[PDB]
Formats: C-alpha cells, sequence, structure tokens
C-alpha cells in the first residue's frame, strides 16, 4: 500500500510550497527545516519534480502552479547564466521544464528545456571525449574530470537530441555514457566516484572520490547514480551492455543493504549503525531497480525479482525513515548524507532523496515514471 506513504508528502509538500514561497529546498542541516536558496545549486530541479509528481497524482493545480512557477525562476536563471557552467543542468532542466513538456505540453517549456541542453552542451570536451562536470573550461583541477553522477545529466540531451533530430546529442551521450562505463564502474562491480582524464587527448589518468571515503571506496549514492544512470541510458540507447552494467551495480548495491534496508554512507567504512547512513542513495537505487526491470522481459525471472527488491526499499524507507506530515517536518525522509567527510549534512533531509522516494512511489502506485523521458518510450 503506498497511499498512505504519498499522503504524507503530498502534505508535507502542500504546506512547504506555503513556506518556501519562491525558495527552493536544499538539505537539512541538523534541524526538520530544509536550508534554502534562490535556485542557485544543482538540486533547485528536485523541488519541481516533486512539485510536478504531486499534480500528476492529485490533478491538485496548487501543486501545478508552484511547479510552473519555479519553471519561470528556471527560465531567468538560464538568460542570467547564474551559476550553470557545469554538467548539472539534466538534474536542474528535467525535472522543471521537461517535466512540464511531458505534463501538459507546454511548448515553451519545451523550449526552455531545449535551450538548457544546448548550453549543457557546452561542456562537452571534443578533445577528451567527455562531459566536464565541474568547473570552467580548462580548469587545472577538473578540467578533464567526469563524475558518475552525471549519467543523470545525459537524459536532457538524449531527449533534446529526439526532439531536434540533431544526431550530436546522442553522439556525445553514448560516449559519455561508454566512458563512464569503462572507467568509472569496477572490476568487483563496485564504482569510482570521479574519473580525471587529460583535457588535451582523452587520457585515463586515474580514478578518484569527492564524497566517497577513500578513492578506492564505494560511496553508496554514487553506486546508486550508476544503477539508475545506466538504466536510463541503456533505454535511450539501446544498449544492452549499459543495461548488464546497471544489473551488475544493483546486486552489488543488494548484496551490501544492511539489516533495517537502507544502506550506510559508503560500503568501505564500519557497516554498524555508528556509521552515517544515506537513505538518498535507497531511494534512487528503488527507482534504479523499477527501470531495469522495466526494461527485462516478463519471462526473466530476475524481473520480478528487481521489482520486489525495489518494494522492499521503499518499504524499508517508508516504514524506518519516512517523515509524517506533523505540521513542521519538511522532509519526506530522514537520515540522508551529502558530503561526510566534509561534515555536510551528514544525517539530514536531502531534497533529491525525497524526490526519488516520492518517484519510486508514483512509479508503484500509478505507473508514472519521472520526467527523464517521455511516457510510453
Amino acid at each position: 500500500m503506498w497511499q498512505q506513504a504519498i499522503g504524507d508528502a503530498l502534505g508535507i509538500t502542500a504546506r512547504n510550497l506555503k513556506k518556501f514561497g519562491d525558495r527552493f529546498p536544499h538539505v537539512s542541516d541538523g534541524s526538520n527545516k530544509y536550508v534554502l536558496n534562490d535556485n542557485t545549486d544543482w538540486t533547485d530541479g528536485f523541488w519541481s519534480g516533486i512539485l510536478w509528481l504531486c499534480y500528476e497524482y492529485t490533478g491538485d493545480e496548487q501543486y501545478r502552479e508552484g511547479a510552473v512557477r519555479t519553471v519561470a525562476s528556471f527560465r531567468e536563471r538560464l538568460d542570467r547564466f547564474e551559476n550553470l557552467d557545469h554538467h548539472d543542468i539534466g538534474f536542474l532542466y528535467s525535472l522543471s521544464a521537461k517535466a512540464q513538456w511531458i505534463v501538459e505540453k507546454d511548448e515553451s517549456a519545451r523550449k526552455l528545456a531545449l535551450d538548457a541542453a544546448d548550453v549543457l552542451m557546452r561542456r562537452w570536451r571534443a578533445d577528451a571525449g567527455i562531459i566536464q562536470a565541474w568547473g570552467p573550461k580548462g580548469d587545472p583541477e577538473n578540467g578533464g574530470r567526469i563524475i558518475i553522477d552525471c549519467l543523470l545529466n545525459l537524459p536532457l540531451l538524449l531527449w533534446a537530441g529526439e526532439q531536434t533530430g540533431d544526431p550530436e546529442y546522442r553522439r556525445v551521450a553514448e560516449a559519455h555514457a561508454l566512458k563512464s562505463r569503462r572507467f568509472l564502474v569496477r572490476g568487483d562491480d563496485s564504482s569510482y566516484h570521479t574519473f580525471y582524464f587529460d583535457p588535451e587527448n582523452g587520457n585515463a589518468i586515474r580514478g578518484g572520490t569527492h564524497q566517497g571515503n577513500t578513492d578506492g571506496s564505494t560511496w553508496t549514492r554514487g553506486q546508486a547514480w550508476g544503477i539508475y544512470g545506466f538504466a536510463l541510458n541503456s533505454r535511450y540507447l539501446g544498449n544492452a551492455d549499459l543495461l548488464e552494467t546497471a544489473k551488475r551495480m544493483a546486486r552489488h548495491f543488494l548484496a551490501r543493504v544492511p539489516e533495517d534496508g537502507v544502506v550506510y554512507w559508503d560500503f568501505e567504512v564500519p557497516q554498524e549503525p555508528s556509521s552515517y547512513r544515506d537513505s538518498s542513495a535507497s531511494a534512487i537505487t528503488a527507482c534504479g531497480l523499477l527501470e531495469i526491470a522495466s526494461q527485462l522481459d516478463e519471462s526473466d525471472p530476475e524481473r520480478q525479482r528487481f521489482i520486489d527488491a525495489a518494494k522492499t526499499t521503499v518499504t524499508a524507507l517508508r516504514d524506518g525513515y519516512a517523515e509524517r506530515d506533523d505540521g513542521e517536518a519538511e522532509g519526506f525522509i530522514r537520515r540522508g548524507s551529502y558530503h561526510v567527510r566534509g561534515g555536510i549534512s551528514p544525517d539530514d533531509y536531502t531534497i533529491w532523496g525525497d524526490y526519488y522516494y516520492l518517484e519510486a512511489l508514483l512509479r508503484l502506485e500509478r505507473g508514472v515514471t519521472g520526467y527523464w523521458y517521455e511516457r510510453g518510450r
């Protein structure tokens, strides 16, 4: 049963919209209140996504109008190019502008998403064959660095390619996804957080972490980005190798889920209650598991196993981590972690965790698949 779980999210969201106003939630910091920003981070799209999902579930225009207002903010953000010189254009615009196009076919929203996709293409580095994740072009430290999270920024490009017919979008996304599979994914099915290439020729330099415990550890959200990310790219590209990788990474993740069903922040640290968790990694994986299953043939016995693993994850989140709408709580699930070693919100709400938790509930209850691709594709 997912209706009551969704109900708490609907209540929390409706109240949040009236409190946040035109502001955007990011993460909490030691309390049940979200730290807010004026659309200046990489997570603003998750708020839009949540509003759109709530609208799709209820048909209640209070959610739609809030979403539309955030889209207007995104139109302004792009026109002013405020903090958009990085790869997170996908997370920001797929869940806001593209989402509105998916929900109600708004032409201006479609244009905004395409304008955004065009801006994201500026991050492509022809000489290295990758999308630069962080910093300005040529940045000494990150000029040739990619991160596994970027897999979720590719849908915006793939979608833009199918909308415009411009083969460049798919070419770049496919190349980046394949390069990610070869260098970000490890031989034991674990994964690196980031990887460095020579900006001049694309030679592989080394793998390295940013939010994981060590360069060779397994940041669980990173593993999660791989699971859902490779599955989303596999759908767009009809690439069986990417789907296989998503499955391998998923099995690796699942074999390391603790007794309460929600993962710790890194698989290579003490797997005991004293270690911080990352409910957001589990939420992302729940969506990834369902995505994987949707691409498997009905005759494949592992299909139902992936679906059940997803239901079990959502249940674990609902029962042990979900916030009830008590008129105060501003987040859907507790114990997410942003940057543990950096001491940044290690036991808090994360708006992305909230978005994926709700997307999983909508997938399970209504078959609503989010805003990574057109419905029916």
